[PDB]
């Protein structure tokens, strides 16, 4: 099946899931000066203050905290959102090396990693039927730095030893992603699509501007990750990013001047 390596990767994903080639794909470029600051986007609202994570697992792509979204504890409301998106879980995209990892890029600039935390539509119910819907999801992507740690990240690295492998999971409660934040809100939103398989459109993009600074070490420990199951020869999980894809038919908008 689909992954990020020479057989298996990108370029590949087109012959299992054709939109690989539609015509709101992400990642994208994020070109600064061709980006059109939007009045008309209201402040972006992010109340996690209440979320309730329950469990952290390597899926052979990434590895992924998820959260209890069955009531409206943790939600993103604001910017370019009409109503109320819910907090489901989070995961990174990160390199080999530091020059590389993130999947949206600034002007070109790869960062070191990018974070997603994803969140689905309430008005679909469900993060199954939201994802058959154009306006169904909201994923805010952050990027990673390295420099000093992120000290609200470290939970986080110290667990990552015990789902080493892929479908090793373990229970993860009482984790802030806001620990995870940079302090500026300022953003770029397009409309876009997941960027793994099944790659659907589905998703309003919100970008920050803002990086967040992690520390080599605590980057280290995300490529010390594996690819395979338990047993199998070591494949590091790195490099699983997609690149940049056309930007076709969008406009690229800033909350910012
Ligand atoms: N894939 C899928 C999927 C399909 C249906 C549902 C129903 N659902 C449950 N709560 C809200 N919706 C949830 C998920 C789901 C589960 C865990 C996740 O991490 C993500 Cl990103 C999505
Ligand atoms: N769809 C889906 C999905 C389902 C489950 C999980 C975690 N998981 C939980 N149990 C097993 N795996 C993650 C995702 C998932 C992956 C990439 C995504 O795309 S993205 N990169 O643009 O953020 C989005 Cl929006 C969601
Ligand atoms: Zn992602």
């Amino acid at each position: 099946h689909w992954g990020y390596g020479k057989h298996n990767g990108p370029e590949h994903w087109h012959k299992d899931f054709p939109i690989a080639k539609g015509e709101r794909q992400s990642p994208v470029d994020i070109d600064t000066h061709t980006a059109k600051y939007d009045p008309s986007l209201k402040p972006l609202s992010v109340s996690y203050d209440q979320a309730t994570s329950l469990r952290i697992l390597n899926n052979g792509h990434a590895f992924n905290v998820e959260f209890d979204d069955s009531q409206d504890k943790a939600v993103l409301k604001g910017g370019p959102l009409d109503g109320t998106y819910r907090l489901i879980q989070f995961h990174f995209h990160w390199g080999s090396l530091d020059g590389q990892g993130s999947e949206h890029t600034v002007d070109k600039k790869k960062y070191a990693a990018e974070l997603h935390l994803v969140h689905w539509n309430t008005k679909y119910g469900d993060f199954g039927k939201a994802v058959q819907q154009p306006d169904g999801l909201a994923v805010l992507g952050i990027f990673l730095k390295v420099g000093s740690a992120k000290p609200g990240l470290q939970k986080v690295v110290d667990v990552l030893d015990s789902i080493k492998t892929k479908g090793k999971s373990a229970d993860f409660t009482n984790f802030d992603p806001r620990g995870l934040l940079p302090e500026s809100l300022d953003y770029w939103t397009y409309p876009g699509s997941l960027t793994t398989p099944p790659l659907l459109e589905c998703v309003t993009w919100i970008v920050l501007k803002e990086p967040i600074s992690v520390s080599s070490e605590q980057v280290l420990k995300f490529r010390k990750l594996n690819f395979n199951g338990e047993g199998e020869p070591e494949e590091l999980m790195v490099d699983n990013w997609r690149p940049a894809q056309p930007l076709k038919n969008r406009q690229i908008k800033a909350s910012f001047k």
